């Protein structure tokens, strides 16, 4: 299983698809995206990688993306899928029962609270219940078959608030807010807990990482990342969190740090082939 990273931004939105293998520490250069994009999210359903939303920030202009594109690792080929109801830049994404949930993001000045679900078997999007809070740069995590939306930006303020979606009931509920305000953090699930890593608090890029425990309903801090970052990629591979690139306030990072929950330590495991922010990431 590899860590796939799609798109991102350095001077302009990028078309890269690359895969890191933690076994031998090597990088694979795979087929480019058909359209360049940053602020996208990545996910896996049935062994196929999906690139969702984002925006093509190029020299000619800015085009927000409603596009869903599917990459098959066996064929090294990208294929277009049905587009979302609206463009979603700085989107959040999660998977439940092989269905892709597109959460939040922006289209111009519009900051979405709306959410929609994709069915791969039918190639159809449908709108579900909208979030209680409008969120761009939102972190998404699936835990106990519930879709969590964590942090982000509502149009006016950056958020420490988080909320939880109930697919069977089709409704959202606000949960315990985070210790820190985090827009553009990395949010993932490891060992029955939601991790929120880095992001931007309104003033500074964060290196701090905090962990939601469901039973206690409390966010507690864990060991911080060596390098502060926002608009970072995030994923989990064999019981370790990987964070990929991002923006530190001054430069674009190629750094990849890995978190070991047993030792509560971060270490830099590799570098991306080039520094970038706003990548989509997934594992398969």
């Amino acid at each position: 299983r590899l860590i796939y990273t799609a798109g991102g931004y350095f001077r302009q939105s990028l078309s890269y698809l690359e895969a890191y293998n933690p076994s031998d520490g090597t990088w694979l250069r795979l087929a480019d995206l058909q359209v360049p994009r940053s602020g996208l999210a990545g996910c896996v359903v049935g062994g196929l990688l999906y690139a969702v939303g984002g925006r093509n920030n190029s020299p000619d202009g800015n085009t927000d993306s409603s596009a869903l594109d599917c990459y098959n690792p066996m064929t090294n080929q990208w294929s277009p899928c049905a587009p979302m109801s609206v463009p979603r830049n700085r989107i959040g994404v999660g998977v439940i029962d092989g269905h892709i949930y597109a959460v939040g993001g922006s289209h111009g000045c519009i900051h979405h609270n709306s959410v929609e679900r994709y069915e791969p078997e039918r190639d159809e999007w449908h709108l579900v219940a909208p979030m209680l809070t409008r969120r761009i740069g939102v972190g998404v995590a699936v835990l106990n078959r519930l879709l969590y939306a964590v942090g982000g930006f509502d149009g006016t303020n950056r958020l420490n608030s988080a909320e939880c979606y109930y697919p069977e009931r089709n409704e959202w509920r606000m949960i315990t807010a985070m210790n820190t305000i985090r827009s553009g953090a990395g949010v993932c699930v490891l060992h029955n807990c939601i991790y929120a890593a880095g992001g931007y608090d309104g003033q500074d890029q964060l290196n701090s990482v905090e962990r939601y425990d469901v039973a206690t309903a409390t966010w507690t801090f864990v060991a911080p990342m060596k390098h502060r970052r926002s608009a970072l990629g995030i994923t989990v591979h064999q019981g370790r969190i990987y964070v990929l690139g991002g923006y530190d306030g001054h430069t674009f990072l190629d750094s990849v740090e890995c978190y070991d929950p047993d030792t509560d330590t971060w270490s830099e495991v590799t570098r991306m082939t080039s520094g970038r922010s706003g990548v989509g990431v997934a594992v398969t």
